[PDB]
């Protein structure tokens, strides 16, 4: 079977117990996440051995807490308190595991699925090779001997307008907020990187990235976490948004592909 589940952030008993729930057995099933594996919740360094140890039964995109946790390994950024991540950067294996992490992807595809899978989805400016090709520099970035530069030049609001003629640090930053830290576009598809709020909440003239049609999402469906403040709602036919905000006092929810079921861990704390 394949699972789908959204961002874990920390909450490693939750995702344990989800994972029971539906009988999780690597070897007969996969299991998709969208990213935040870390931050906020208690446990963000069970939840790295544990999804490192999966294997090929696992299929994970790289969300921004990812990437921050990464910026602050590398010396890049500062930790903050509220993050919890003290346990995972002291432990004795955390060389070994931020190094599997930054060589992780940013974008999942499933061609007989016809399913396609980043943190925070597509933006409807990218056509599927636009978002691979992407999507596999900034994953050659990462995995790179270098990649404590480019964790420093990602950090960033502009450009918000994709554009083929893109190069260096505006296109790196560009593809980085695409993947992990869109939510709303302007009508002509363009990146808003300041509202977090639901779609009833945001003022016009923004749309949810989905809402606009796109390429990639005419032909496939897209699975993407990210948004909590959307708890997983309106999303039309196609779009799967698997963050129920766990880390949040919400929930931890798993999607099975092969009959769209859905299975939710309430959250503990
Ligand atoms: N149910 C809810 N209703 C309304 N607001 C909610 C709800 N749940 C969480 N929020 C608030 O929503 C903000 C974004 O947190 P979040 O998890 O959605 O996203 P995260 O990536 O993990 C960090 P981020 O800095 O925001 O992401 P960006 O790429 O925009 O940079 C954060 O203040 C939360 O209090
Ligand atoms: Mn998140
Ligand atoms: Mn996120």
């Amino acid at each position: 079977a394949t699972y789908l589940i959204g961002d874990v952030h920390g909450c490693y008993d939750e995702l344990i117990a989800l994972l029971h729930k539906v009988e999780f057995t690597p070897g007969k099933d996969t299991l998709w996440l969208t990213g935040d594996l870390v931050a906020r919740g208690p446990g963000s360094l069970d939840v790295l051995r544990y999804v490192k140890s999966l294997g090929d039964s696992v299929r994970l995109v790289l969300g921004n807490h990812d990437l921050h946790l990464l910026a602050v390994f590398a010396g890049i950024s500062r930790n903050k308190p509220k993050d919890r991540l003290t346990p995972l950067l002291e432990a004795p294996d955390a060389d070994e595991l931020l190094n599997w992490l930054r060589r992780q992807p940013l974008l999942q595809i499933d061609e007989e699925k016809k399913l396609v899978m980043a943190h925070a989805g597509i933006t409807p400016q990218w056509d599927l090779q636009t978002a691979k090709e992407c999507a596999r520099d900034v994953e050659a970035v990462l995995s790179s001997d270098s990649y404590p530069f480019f964790l420093d030049a990602m950090y960033g609001d502009m450009p918000n307008n994709w554009s083929p003629e893109l190069r260096g640090l505006g296109r790196l930053r560009f593809i980085t907020n695409a993947f992990t830290r869109m939510r709303f576009c302007f009508p002509n598809g363009q990146l808003d990187m300041y509202s977090k709020e639901s779609p009833e909440e945001a003022p016009a003239p923004l749309k949810p990235w989905f809402a606009i049609p796109g390429p990639v999402a005419e032909e496939y469906s897209i699975a993407f976490g990210h948004w909590a403040s959307l708890e997983g709602k309106g999303t039309p036919e196609g779009i799967y948004a698997l963050d129920t905000g766990c880390c949040w006092g919400g929930t931890l929810t798993c999607l099975r592909w092969e009959d769209k079921q859905y299975f939710v861990q309430p959250s503990n704390r």
